[PDB]
């Protein structure tokens, strides 16, 4: 099947189903907020001219050095199982995926690289499970003082300088006075798991969350308290403005998909010094920027298209490659027994869980 990249539709309010904390090296803690950080970046720290390139040489990159399947649904599925177990009921949804993959599908109609839409779709138990085909991320391999390396590292340094492991009230003075000494890491992650929808279809999406902005509600839905952080170059030219608009569009997509309302941008100069930080509401972004309106209509279209795939009992473990080329998304059914029978897309333990649940 194909769907051409060129229909009015409404969004459902996303609801948080659960969350989990992970790291490379096999750490997975389901329904556990250990790795959830808290925003804290006083103006007095910013006024001292934070160098976002500081520490690039001494950085120990956990993600880059791990051999791990970055597309795996295993953490998401373990969290979903725990949610379903507590409820005694299969989640009501059509598609289960990571937010980043759905973002890629949306973005490929609006400037994204067609070449790297590469996903597996598997039907199981009335639902579609979608994962990135590739198992390894691309990390910059240029020297650490290269622009490409600093662009990558600066994101993590900004997070370490703007975030705390716990609320400010629970943080010792020693840490608050010496933010630049704290070790920069990209291993620990915290993800939310959200039920969302567009048009008449529903999705469960996993999504990385950078932190809590204001406070957390221990017994509530925290989507409204989450914040995503991004580093952008301060705008001083046409070229900078265009790059920033594209970054704004991208972070808007990331937040809107899972009901996050808060974005913080760290503006850097050409020397990677943080110049200022600005809060944006997710809703502010389309106003500032019809790409956003059309992206939601495209989201609706592509989701309705995927949901045409057969999802009855006889379709269990059928597998399709999802791609983008010649101005269209494409679905091609595969016949790969090991890949379909192995644990790479839907692991045996989750199959067993859903069977028992039936």
């Amino acid at each position: 099947s194909e769907l051409l990249l060129q229909a009015t539709t409404a969004l459902k309010q996303p609801k948080e189903l659960g969350y989990y904390s992970t790291n490379v090296g096999g750490e997975l803690k389901v329904m556990d907020e250990s790795n959830l950080s808290y925003y804290y970046l006083p103006d007095a720290d910013i006024e001292k001219h934070i160098d976002l390139s500081a520490g690039a040489r001494k950085f120990q990159d956990e993600q880059a050095e791990a051999e791990d399947d970055t597309g795996s649904l295993h953490g998401l599925l373990q969290t979903l199982m725990e949610y379903e177990r507590r409820k005694s009921k299969k989640v009501n949804a059509d598609i289960i995926a990571f937010r980043g993959q759905v973002k890629r599908l949306i973005h490929c109609a609006f400037g994204g690289h067609a070449t790297d839409v590469d996903m597996y779709v598997m039907s199981f138990d009335g639902q579609l499970f979608i994962r990135a085909a590739r198992k390894k991320l691309e990390f910059p391999t240029s020297p650490r003082e290269s622009w490409a390396y600093l662009a990558y590292y600066s994101g993590y340094k900004f997070e370490r300088m703007a975030l705390l492991d716990r609320p400010v009230a629970e943080t010792p003075r020693e840490v608050l006075e010496s933010r630049g000494k704290q070790v920069v890491r990209n291993g620990p992650q915290y993800k939310t798991v959200v039920r969302t929808g567009v048009g008449e279809h529903k999705l469960v999406l996993g999504a990385e969350v950078d932190g809590i902005f204001d406070f957390r509600e221990p017994t509530g839905d925290n989507l409204k308290h989450y914040v995503e952080l991004k580093v952008a170059k301060k705008v001083q030219t046409l070229k900078d403005a265009t790059n920033f608009e594209q970054k704004l569009f991208s972070v808007w997509l990331q937040c809107f998909l899972v009901g996050i309302n808060r974005v913080i941008i760290g503006f850097r100069d050409e020397k990677f010094v943080l110049k200022s930080v600005e809060e944006f509401s997710t809703s502010e972004i389309p106003l500032l920027l019809n790409a956003c309106v059309d992206a939601i209509k495209w989201y609706g279209a592509l989701t309705k298209w995927l949901c045409e795939l057969p999802r009855g009992p006889e379709d269990d473990f059928k597998l399709y490659r999802l791609s983008c080329s010649r101005g269209a998304l494409h679905l091609r059914q595969l016949h790969d027994e090991d890949l379909a029978n192995g644990d790479d897309i839907i692991p045996g333990w989750f199959r067993e869980w859903r069977r028992s649940l039936s």
